[PDB]
């Protein structure tokens, strides 16, 4: 409606790309970057985007230190670049 899947994906990459190795972001960091004035409605779209990038092996999503699916996980999660050797 207001943000494309592609836009959300590019924003996840852009925010992660700007951070240190092993750093992470949260879904609100993405939602605020695309829609600063009204980010809460982007929360589920941002989880879907993270899920797609996780499926592609580009990022991992974690909750309480454990790798999780952002589409299934309840409450606050972290998003990080995959760093598997």
């Amino acid at each position: 409606m207001t943000v494309s899947d592609r836009e959300l994906e590019e924003c996840i990459r852009a925010l992660l790309d700007a951070r240190a190795d092993s750093a992470s972001i949260c879904p609100s960091d993405v939602a605020r970057a695309v829609a600063p004035d009204d980010w809460r409605p982007l929360m589920e779209p941002v989880r879907e985007a993270a899920g797609r990038l996780a499926d592609a092996g580009e990022v991992e999503v974690t909750q309480k230190g454990a790798v999780v699916d952002p589409r299934s996980a309840r409450g606050p999660i972290r998003i990080r670049w995959t760093r598997t050797d």
